[PDB]
């Protein structure tokens, strides 16, 4: 067994060790195969039929073109054939733990179907990395390359999730901090993972990409920062991580918050929620689990994908009938419509325990106009969406070390006052999307009264098309 | 009217008149989300994770882009709008047909579990519209759109399977527009300019064809008193490339001969779980996979998933057809021996494609060998390499226009352009694999292999020498 | 004559109609194959080898794509073939008026060689489109394809360079023609859009600003009784991406540092060479390189060739010109030493630049220093960087319609889109650079320029505390 | 001093290492940045503005790329950072030589001008490349960074020009560093990998040959006791291609029929011109255009400012050249009448070039003609279009390896890979232009040509029975 070499239209001819080959050639690897990076986005981009599969070799390829640079331009840093190796597998591996729809799965379904647990893609990655390697006799073939699998697969399984409960890991010692900010970054959000999707997600919705990794990867140098060895970038460089953090704002902006993007991921949550008392998924000693309870058993869990929505969508069974007609409403397009955007204004946050109660404001809400029907509670769906730059209200680049070219050891810090005036003052902010059940002309004219005089109470932005929908409730509104 | 915008990655953002939408937003239509186009490929060029339904998007954009430029220049052409909406539908639609894994299914399993019918994507395509039409009300949406139901689909139809002038949907005049959705006489036509894009987007190999600037060189001229769309001179030299890139394409790509193993492994699987998976058709009817092109709404749920359906099943009766699909996660595929060609006048026909395998386990190597090998354990695939027409040039079929006279249509023949051009336009390739994938089974297979070569006068094997080196002295040829 | 076709890498097969071919077929704009359109930017940027020429043949293609699809979804505007060649026109000679290196010969070498007299492009244009109408016979082309030469030819020139409707080429019911080749009103224009895609293209760096989107959704509508171009509400977020991408542009590339420092060198050569180069003009009368703009005849022969005649020539008068041009060639540039910006509300105004190298020699670092600096060995670049309306957000500028009424404009502000966009969309860069290339000259340079941004509270430099470790901790602030 | 980061649109970001630094900022190779790569070829495809200098980055990133990844898999080959600079500095340095609009110079002006010498580029840049050595203090700064100045600059000019072994510069255990910049061996070499790239960015036409790809299946094996490059078995399709490639971007562009009399207009201004200029060389000592090749100092100055040097010029004895150069901006360029090809065995060899316009002219066509044309009216441009080794197929002399045996090189033949492959390697192009334009002298030219075509057995022009209708049916081939 030698190296393969695979072509992927991102990165081009990708070298691929043996023992990553042998990662890869599992059921629970091949799996990411049949889940759809962008979920029910591949709805409004058609695209992005790309797969969480090609995002993963891509990961673990980029993981391994910046420890090698780093260990290329500093020897001093001793970065062994083995980092490499096991900064590969992580970057491969990170993704294993994804559901039907990626962030469908983990961001809505899974809340709703399990509200006492707390489950994420990356705990999931964790436990979905133990059971492929105890289940492919992956241990033996680490010992061959030189691994030793004790660590670095404690080692592995730390680059995914963090620590595993001072220095606080076990898998390596501090002196190699630096390699723990390469496929997940705690610090600061900028990692290869996000290197890829950008790439991938852009060459695969047909819009193009700003931000330049390569260009990242030649300046990126190890230095002392606190004590402890760590990633920085070169200080010219600050513009270009601005404008890093700048695209991830527009590609949430454009493709990954599309309104219509989300009330698919809606519908299709809607779907799975109605049949999961009803499909059986069989896993470790023939136990049956639930599309809501495969989480539990990774021998399940490894059957679980985009399949499912299939599944229902050509079951027959009339107990699966109002899960199969939600997903015939999305064939058909007849999907829940939009009816507007607002945002909070002022400090005004709105938490995650009021979320329950915006569908009952917006109905409670008393439009002076006449109206033919009048709308419930359950007839509205409010999607709020927090956007941010990785790190909630944080400006990330706080957290990020900078090098000079006339001391390249020496680690500085650069402030959002010595790049520019034109930057963003905040780094987070709401955005409440309202929809409505009934699809009919009558009912829509009536969920965009509702809707507006509910953002004028609330003082809520003024929606965009305000006064084109609700020319009667707008002139109320003295600021507006 | 209410145009909808889509965003394509090939082509940029396109308009759909709201017709369309409404043929697009049916689960006959919706199905094609759930085929791969390039099946098997996927499992070898990553990226290559597109789907049917994109490619016809984009098929029906392209015969729009190409009616639409004939027109405006060509006012005297009469092309009316109920005309580009029938050619951009037909473009939408033509492949409605394509089955699970798209080549694999009518290429492979089907001639193999029914071999007495004669079923293509096409004529499964006509057949998936009609039932499109009539289950989704499509008929009273064309009136009014001023289309004329009864014309337009029979014109729609005759765009994507064909037939004194044979057609019904339009009259002579109107010839050339049965050249833009699937071109009968030369190949040239807008399906292969979307793949030729999307699929090089998706593979990681680029794309040389320059379908854009084909267009804008494209008249109508009377060639034999027919209309016909005509190429301009200078663009000969384009076209011979044209034919060239979707060679190398084949070559590359579609024939991987590791993509078609596993659309050979995947035929297999399906072959074992033909008599025990179920798909329900009209009337409660049960189908199967084989069966399931008999009734358009069983068809309409047969997609890439039953591989899935195979895949994660649990029935003891699946048990054999799962294990495949196992093998293929796993990557113990079905291993390549080599590859050959006939030489001199020799042409391998159909009904000799089933003795082949007999042929290599008869071969008599003068090797000592610790294992031996039977018929059952080779698979000898055989691929028709060509330029889209058999034996015959299609820039034969193709008519020129020069700028000074730009209504006259000419020929160029092969001599006039260049001798670096091929001298044949058709040719055979021979893959042989073996089903036992083990070290010593994989060096006797290579010594038989190479032993048929030798007997039945086909080319020396690019490593031969080294796969066989007590084999290949024998023959003098070589 | 008939259409010719150009391929284009940016646009792809472009038509042009054979009266913009007769105007591209001229010395006056043939002229613009020799003037880079990013000047210095190419030493930096190798890729950056295009010219004002290809650039222009963009603007004219994009200027008339859009008003061909704003007459194509409303005919009731009532858009003549006329208007649309006008147009087209206007967006091919926008860039005529470009001098030598571009932006350098108007934003750098004329204000200092002429600084009475006020210059732009535009106003260049303007006078190189007559010469070329009147040179070359264009008036009678002109009249054979419809054209009103009187009226035609201000609205060309009152779409390059401006003026109760204030306008004559066109009546206010056309108004919305004067917003696609010089958008006075917010920016938005064609010729943006252009030199994003094919700057980005040469320079290596990716363009996200989706042009053929926004012509997708524009639209014209009635807005304080005038018709202007609106665009979709939704499309909000990406006019403001698309004034970020220009900002980055100009970050990155246009202003980088050597680059300017590049244009800086040529343009002081240029000042050397200005008395002793002669440039024949009409009448057999001679002009300088600075006094080229006053005669059209001269202008049209001044191009980056001066460039290589100042670096070839044997004169001794040119010795010094001659040797600045040698520095570069080599690489032995005047160096960067650091970058800061004014805080709070100072603004530095264009009559105190010269004085800014004497603050900067007349600080007193309170360090011991080898050697000392003078005012001459200080180079200091102010940059104003924009939105391109000074201190205004261009978006309040901006009409937008919904989808349930696409005829009725509206406002969109700030607030209502985002609070993560800008507060501010103006500022000052200020670059300091020294003559002085040994290490010793280059420290001391660097405590004067930090203590001078100390003195002044300017923002303290990013390499602050490694290039002048003894003066930042004076800084109550830093 | 360390690594540079330079940014270049084909390739990304690239590191120079300081030597190669140091050989960059030079006059003798910033020349490069007067250099259009594509001469003429400018004026036709707008988008080809690129130079030589940056190809020239580009050979020399790609040589470093193809030296570096041997060296990774194969330390057995002992390649050292010596031998890697040195290959990188030849990359570097191939183009040095080019002159004036690159072919153009060395393949229609040269051959005229001085007839009796046989100059090329390749020779040309050796002569650059001591002279860049030597003006510029090279040899200290090659030992700083452990280059051996004797032996590694003749390695360097034997990698560009050429030479029991017959090299010097290295052994012959070093053999296969001398198939990567220029590979006399088959032409497989990095300067084609730049140049397509390049060239299909700027062109608009897409490249589909993958050099990174090759580079990777790259590995050196012995081949009859020498160490060579080989590639991968199963790569013989893709090198097929590569020729392919070149062989259409010479169709499509570098032989394009306006380019091609564009830069032979520019040839006879420079011949006309070549009296009249003078250009300085070492010791004050004067060449002309024609002998500016003999002298390093006056060649460095030799570059496309030529072109606006004469179009700007005065002088009234350089009317004639400028008047040349006048018809080129106005489009007033010699006419294209058509092209024909030899058929069987004839081959017209350069000595016979001169007589082909008499013969043109000799024809009797047996039409009425209103004027009768004569021998300097034509223009008769031979073009010989092969796969870079005359009448040899280049495959025959690549070496492969097999998956199973790595290290054991093997021949492919042509029959092994397919039957759809170009039966013949060489041909010729016999383009006719006509110096007089107007309607009745283009008539004419038309009926000498194709007569000329159908005495000397010719092909059939493309449009033969369109543009001489009187004249073809005489030739019963036609
Ligand atoms: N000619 C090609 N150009 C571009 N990519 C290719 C081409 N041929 C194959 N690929 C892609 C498909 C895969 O992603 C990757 C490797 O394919 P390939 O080299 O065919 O390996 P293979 O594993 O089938 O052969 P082998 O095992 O004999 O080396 O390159
Ligand atoms: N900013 C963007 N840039 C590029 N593509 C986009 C952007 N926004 C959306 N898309 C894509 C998704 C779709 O394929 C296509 C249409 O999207 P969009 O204009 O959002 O339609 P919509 O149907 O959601 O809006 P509406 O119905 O309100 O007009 O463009
Ligand atoms: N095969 C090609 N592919 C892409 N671009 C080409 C090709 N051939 C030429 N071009 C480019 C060069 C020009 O920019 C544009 C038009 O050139 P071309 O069609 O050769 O026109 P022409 O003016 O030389 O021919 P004619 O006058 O006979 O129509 O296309
Ligand atoms: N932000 C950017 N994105 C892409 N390319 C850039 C960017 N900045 C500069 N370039 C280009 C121009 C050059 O070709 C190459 C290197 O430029 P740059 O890093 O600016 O070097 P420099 O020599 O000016 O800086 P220094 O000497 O301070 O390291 O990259
Ligand atoms: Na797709
Ligand atoms: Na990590
Ligand atoms: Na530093
Ligand atoms: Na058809
Ligand atoms: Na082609
Ligand atoms: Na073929
Ligand atoms: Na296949
Ligand atoms: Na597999
Ligand atoms: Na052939
Ligand atoms: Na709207
Ligand atoms: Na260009
Ligand atoms: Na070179
Ligand atoms: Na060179
Ligand atoms: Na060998």
């Amino acid at each position: 067994d030698t190296m393969k070499v695979i072509n992927d239209p991102i990165h081009g001819h990708i070298e691929l060790h043996p023992l990553l080959v042998r990662i890869i050639d599992t059921p629970q690897f091949q799996r990411l195969r049949y889940i759809k990076q962008l979920g029910g986005g591949y709805y409004v981009f058609p695209g992005a039929s790309h797969n969480r599969f090609e995002h993963s070799l891509g990961v673990g390829y980029l993981a391994g073109c910046l420890v090698h640079a780093l260990g290329e331009k500093q020897p001093e840093l001793q970065i062994s054939e083995r980092d490499v190796l096991c900064v590969q597998i992580a970057g491969l591996c990170r993704n294993l733990g994804h559901g039907p729809f990626s962030h469908m799965f983990d961001g809505r379904f899974i809340p709703l179907a399990r509200p006492e647990v707390k489950w994420t893609h990356e705990q999931g990655s964790v436990m979905m990395f133990e059971h492929l390697i105890n289940s492919n006799g992956i241990k033996p073939v680490m010992e061959q390359y030189g691994l030793i699998p004790e660590e670095d697969i404690c080692f592995i399984k730390e680059q995914i999730v963090g620590p595993l409960e001072l220095w606080p890991y076990k898998g390596r010692p501090e002196n190699k901090s630096f390699l723990y900010e390469i496929v997940s970054n705690k610090r600061n959000g900028i990692d290869v993972d996000k290197w890829d999707y950008f790439a991938r997600d852009c060459h695969h919705l047909g819009i193009q990409n700003n931000f330049d990794y390569k260009r990242f990867i030649k300046f990126a140098r190890v230095c002392e920062v606190d004590n402890e060895l760590r990633i920085c970038a070169r200080d010219k460089e600050v513009g270009n991580l601005y404008d890093m953090f700048h695209t991830r704002n527009s590609l949430h902006r454009r493709a990954y918050q599309h309104k219509v993007g989300n009330i698919i991921d809606t519908m299709i949550t809607d779907a799975f929620l109605k049949a999961d008392d009803y499909i059986e998924i069989t896993g470790a000693g023939g136990k049956k689990y639930r599309i809501s309870t495969a989480i539990d058993d990774m021998e399940a869990y490894t059957k679980l994908t985009d399949n499912i929505f299939l599944e229902i969508l050509y079951s027959t069974d009339p107990k699966l009938k109002d899960a199969r007609e939600i997903l015939k409403q999305i064939e058909y397009r007849n999907l829940f419509k939009y009816v507007g955007e607002t945002q909070p204004t002022g400090q005004i946050k709105i938490k995650r325990e009021d979320y329950e109660s915006l569908p009952k404001e917006v109905a409670s809400a008393k439009p002076k106009v006449l109206l033919d029907v009048k709308l419930k509670a359950e007839d509205f769906i409010v999607d709020v969406i927090n956007m941010d730059y990785g790190m909630q209200e944080k400006n990330p680049i706080d957290h990020v070390s900078f090098y000079c070219k006339t001391a390249p050891n020496r680690a500085i810090r650069i402030t959002k006052n010595q790049v520019s005036q034109l930057l963003p003052e905040k780094f987070a902010e709401q955005l409440i999307r309202v929809y409505c059940k009934k699809v009919d002309r009558k009912s829509l004219y009536a969920a965009r009264q509702y809707f507006v005089q509910w953002c004028a109470d609330r003082n809520f932005t003024k929606p965009q098309d305000g006064d084109v929908i609700a020319p009667l409730i707008t002139p109320q509104k003295k600021e507006w």
